[PDB]
């Protein structure tokens, strides 16, 4: 508000005489005009993947040893079996009321088979493989004498221990069965209700 007010004018129209010129000072010396351009539609990342990979959950644990051991103990007292054989422990089946880690069982097989000492246990390094080599899974079980015999001989075994679980999955009947691989006949069999660990 520096000057340029002219408070209390006379009455007749008149230009401000107590002011020679005093021009209106420029607010901005720049005669510039801002400008914002529209942004074109840029695409986003596609990012493809490389085939889905099933995480695959984990199963319980059963006291398979509680099932196998007493049976393994019988299996070697079976007619057809001999101490000192390599016993192709088959995958345990899971025929139960549900789903179980019969491969866990099948491991326990070897284990219960191991504790009784009269056999020579094959490793899944052979067995599991053989199953796959032949078709199956280390879990699927041989399911078929010749599939068993295939594996057992592909594995280096004298026998087969056909095992399974039925009844109730949480606590199944471990239905076991000792197939001679060299003939494919059932020389021993059993069942034993396994526990959940």
């Amino acid at each position: 508000g520096s000057h340029m007010v002219g408070q209390r004018e006379p009455a007749p129209v008149e230009e401000v005489k107590p002011a020679p010129e005093q021009p209106a000072e420029p607010q901005q010396p720049v005669p510039t005009v801002p400008s914002v351009p529209t942004i074109p539609q840029q695409p986003g990342p596609i990012e493809h993947e490389d085939q889905t990979a099933p995480p695959a959950p984990h199963i319980r644990h059963y006291d398979w040893n509680g099932a196998m051991q007493p049976m393994v103990s019988k299996m070697l007292g079976a007619d057809g079996v001999t101490a000192g054989s390599v016993l192709l422990v088959d995958s345990v089946n899971n025929r139960t009321n549900g789903s179980l880690n019969a491969a866990e069982a099948t491991e326990t097989l070897r284990n219960a088979l191991a504790n009784n000492g009269k056999f020579t246990l094959v490793s899944a390094q052979q067995l599991s493989m053989a199953k796959q080599q032949l078709g199956l899974s280390p879990q699927d079980s041989l399911g078929t004498r010749s599939k068993a015999i295939g594996i057992a001989r592909n594995v280096g075994a004298h026998y087969v221990l056909y095992s399974s679980a039925s009844g109730n999955v949480n606590a199944p009947t471990l239905q076991m069965q000792l197939m001679l691989v060299q003939t494919g006949e059932i020389i021993w069999s059993g069942k034993g209700a396994v526990s959940q660990q």
